[PDB]
């Protein structure tokens, strides 16, 4: 018997952020409570402690994605849990998730098992109403565009010509494509455009790499809403929009302190997409954590071929941090999958898959160490993985010369992560890291992107479309050279084929359109379509949920 | 010599809302807060107090609006202050104003001068995010309505016939008229359909009107969407969206405490239309007023005619509520504008003007007196008003049976409202009310839409189009005829003919549309043209909106 | 276009050969060059005015009519033609011809004259037909 996640963090003990945010320090004028349970603490806290050193740098990635699932969150928050078991000040921080899951597929644990973030409901609903400013400051962009074409387009932008679109946190299909601006000369313009899920907004990228209050502003000045008649570009600063902008994320900028069943200090603040974006939670409540614990558990989205590298590579490049060591999770199914096990076949003990497997934890290892920073292999183990498997699999790593460790977070708490937290420790005192940045700024946007491509996903090269290449020329041309790179691709696969599982060998990644964030301040090759707005199921969520007279929850998680 | 309204909402200390909480008999455990300064109340609350008697219930309404601005919210505030310096236990009831205003044509005060609810900021914004609450919830059901198109089609709706708009606080002009469901079989289903800014969602208008979580829940099932091919309704009840919907509003049910900028405890709850709907803040602030203080003033949109007149017909209705006193708002600016005297030149002194323009307000006391209620004339004092003009229109008053008082409130604070405080008071001991609502519920649409206009608006009659025949039939015949009946029409005529002030006669009303609110529970005739999503001027407040480091706003107030 | 006019009708009165809307390859056509009319929505107005749907237009020598006047023995086989061509697909990805709207009488009725080959000449006076006018590229 193990309960459900839900009944996990409702049987667990929470206790008051205040007294938290008390023990790491924060004054009392810098918390602003929302409930005894979730706080915001004021950007103060950070400028005031500019000087006191950072504490020690951790992040928690992962092997390439698949059915089996890793569980790099709960795994990202257990080694939270053993480093204070150990005395340890330590926190860790971590992305909200979009509301829209919430009422289609379903609700989801800020981690899983007894390795959570709670209190669980307010984060998959309403939280602090982070997303509902960033869905309201983009769309009073655009709304300020569309009024700017109608007040006769002083500014002569070709409405057809608008890449800024409209955000809405519901996984709503019909909002993919529209056309606004119908019925006559007092409605506006008619043009197409659409929505995408608020948590793709490029202003929730803002969020997650502004600095300060006025770094956020600035960023939104630059934002690209779309060019005018002559081809010259228009911005968020043009439409004078960029005041109104912050002003409605004021609050939302400030970090959301929670905590874990075990009481440890959480932030969540932030979570952006992925692909299209960096896939990590904000700068702020990490170089936050950082002048506040001496440890700082935190982690990206999808394997490290992504994330991790993004990490390192936009966001560690902008706050100028320089991570120290970094965990990489496996499950011995997860790695059996990577050898032509289909989801059914997880069930039967394979020791042969799961050498072949392994070719994917390798690769990531070697690209993690591509970085400056000493790995840590750590994983998550399952029911059902015979003993077998788990020593064949520790040898692989060591065997592969880098450190690894069982991790039991997900089935026995702060305790099942003792063995993990241990070598990160040991890493942590012993292991200098040189971190550097994989590239630089300077380098051409296709000798960025041939590096990645090349050095981490490990390709023969890149290939170019025809609209891709003129893209680019676009953009080399309008100064928007130097910026990062952002790699719009599947993560399932090393590759762009969602379906080459492993390290594929001889294949190359194909670029089909180049996009701009110029306010989150990258570029997003992109390699095929990117979903940026789901739609909901057969039967969503919603249809089962429910709530009664005593304020009883059903089928939300 | 006043300041001005921001300087102002900053000068006054709040005073922490949990100890107002306390004065009111509210446990710790009914508290949830929001920062110091702004909580959610307990439903919980008003079921403890289910069999305490209830103190007074006093509206505050106007004459007739004009552009100039009128004085309600004001007095209302005003007046509340001067009963708590008189030593009452009172308490204020408003509604929360749309995010929208802001960033077009203007964010002002809850209230103004010395006269206001605050925090300011957190009202005027995302407040404790009720408007998200809604917002999202509206929106959920759209996505849902057309995920049901995608998914089959199953309830056979025609997407034609689909009358669930969507929903957005910001005054978006070119989301009036769209169409979505574009891009292929993938991307929903194409229809046109539009976004109504977010106040006008009946949503807002159960959010006002349901008695407690439960009750929402129910009126959201009730809610009709769209009709079958066959012109049978569709309701969200049919798409099982109550739950989600209700689990949405489950912190946006709760009443928000806060207060005036002497302490005053009051509650900002609920924000819908006066038009299209009933124009007061919600059932379940009001109703928890009247078991906390002796005193609960509270108010409603538009003029009498309308605001009050729903108030009564409506609001009261539904809840059992009986008004002891009636506030009308005047000032001798308006007056004259109903007596011809153009906005140009208001200050110029003209007895003869505001004598004719008084028939607006003598029209309005005649009118509260058919609900039984005892009137009291507030004249909000202007500096530019002469005694002469001053004194006339006191001899009017009392000519016309009124007790009237001098409001200098917006100047003086609480200490401008004690006459008026006093006469309300001396009405009070000795005027007791005689309530009812102006019309019973059996009597047809037509019917009761005529008593309306006749008694109320002084009209000789009621014409219909053809369209709303329709309608008033199939609202008949589908078993909403004994509904009550939201008037939307203009606000600054007892007529439908905007330009028609002062006290209009020999005219005839035409209802030219009917829609239905099932679930708010009343049936809505449209008189003139109806604008359910205002749009943004030539140069928006949010180009001139800005915020520094020190965390300074500009051209917000 | 009478074969388009005839689709949209068939939503419009109850759509019991259960298109989707939204797989109809049936465009409609013009003689002229407009761009504009490319990519349409076409359908508004309320339940009164018909399914709105995404279409356009294309110029008229590019009408598979014009490809079956073109390949027809006569005009028996150019009524069988029109009733093979495919319109759009059920909601079960089902095709649906003009055969199933029973259009291809009316449409052969329309072509009666457009049938026969047109006798001209050149400058020299030698005997000339012209007749039919497909593309060359999505047409042979
Ligand atoms: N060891 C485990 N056994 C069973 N279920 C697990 C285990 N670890 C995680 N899970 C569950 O599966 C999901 C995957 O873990 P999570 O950390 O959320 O994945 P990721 O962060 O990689 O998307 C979690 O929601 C959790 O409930
Ligand atoms: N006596 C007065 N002198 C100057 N300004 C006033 C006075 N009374 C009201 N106002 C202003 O009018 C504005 C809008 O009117 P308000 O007082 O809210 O009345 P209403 O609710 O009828 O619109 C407020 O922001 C307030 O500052």
């Amino acid at each position: 018997k193990v309960p459900s996640d839900i009944e996990i963090a409702q049987a667990a003990k929470m206790k008051p952020v205040m007294e938290l945010a008390r023990g790491l320090g924060i004054q009392e004028d810098e918390v602003e409570l929302y409930g005894k349970y979730k706080a915001k603490i004021s950007l103060d806290v950070y400028r005031r402690l500019k000087d006191k050193p950072d504490g020690k740098l951790i992040l928690v990635t992962a092997i390439t994605p698949t059915p089996a699932g890793e569980g790099k969150t709960t795994t990202s928050v257990g080694l939270t849990d053993a480093l204070a078991r150990l005395g340890k000040r330590v926190m860790v921080c971590l992305r909200e998730p979009s509301l829209g899951p919430s009422f289609g597929i379903k609700g989801g644990a800020a981690g899983g098992g007894y390795a959570q973030v709670v209190p669980m409901e307010d984060i998959n609903l309403h939280f602090t109403g982070d997303i509902h400013a960033v869905t309201y400051a983009h769309n009073l962009l655009a709304a300020m565009v569309d009024n700017h074409l109608q007040q006769g387009n002083v500014l002569n932008i070709d409405p057809r010509t608008i890449t800024w679109r409209r955000v809405i946190d519901l996984n709503d299909r019909a909002l993919r494509n529209i056309v606004i601006g119908l019925g006559g000369k007092a409605n506006g313009v008619p043009r197409e455009t659409g929505f995408d899920i608020s948590v793709a907004s490029e202003v929730m990228a803002c969020l997650c790499l502004a600095s300060d209050l006025m770094d956020l502003k600035e960023r939104f000045s630059r934002i690209v809403v779309g060019y005018t008649y002559d081809g010259k570009p228009v911005t968020a600063g043009d439409l004078e929009a960029q005041g109104s902008m912050a002003l409605l994320m004021k609050d939302a900028i400030k970090p959301n302190l929670v905590q874990t069943l075990e009481n440890t200090p959480a932030f969540i603040h932030g979570g952006p997409f992925a692909n299209i974006a960096h896939g990590c939670n904000s700068i702020i409540a990490t170089k936050t954590a950082l002048k506040l614990a001496d440890y700082v558990v935190t982690e990206a989205g999808f394997g490290a071929d992504l994330g991790a590298e993004k990490f390192y590579d936009v966001k560690c490049r902008y706050a100028g941090f320089k991570p120290d060591a970094t965990v990489i999770v496996a499950t011995v199914r997860a790695l059996k999958m990577h050898g032509g096990v289909p989801k059914s076949d997880l069930a039967t003990e394979n020791l042969e898959a799961l050498r072949e497997g392994f070719a994917n934890l390798e690769k990531h290892i070697e690209n993690i160490g591509k970085f400056g920073v000493p790995a840590v292999v750590a994983i998550n183990a399952f029911p059902t993985d015979t003993e077998a498997e788990l020593n064949l699999l520790y040898e692989l790593c060591a065997k592969a010369g880098a450190e690894v460790a069982l991790s039991e977070v997900w089935a026995k708490g702060g305790e099942g992560g003792l063995e993990l937290a241990r070598k990160v420790l040991q890493t942590l005192e012993s292991r200098p890291s040189n971190f550097h940045v994989l590239y630089n700024l300077d380098l051409s946007i296709k000798d960025k992107i041939a590096k990645i491509a090349t050095e981490i996903y490990g390709a023969d090269g890149v290939n170019y479309t025809a609209e891709a290449d003129k893209a680019i020329q676009r953009y080399e041309s309008l100064g928007y050279g130097n910026l990062p790179v952002v790699m719009a691709k599947t993560q399932y696969s090393f590759s762009d084929d969602m379906t080459k599982l492993g390290r594929p060998r001889n294949f190359t990644i194909t670029v089909r359109e180049v996009r701009l964030s110029a306010g989150a301040g990258f570029i997003v090759p992109i390699t095929g379509a990117i979903m940026t707005m789901p739609g909901l199921p057969k039967r969503p969520a919603a249809c089962n949920i429910d709530i009664d007279a005593d304020g009883v929850i059903t089928g939300l998680f």
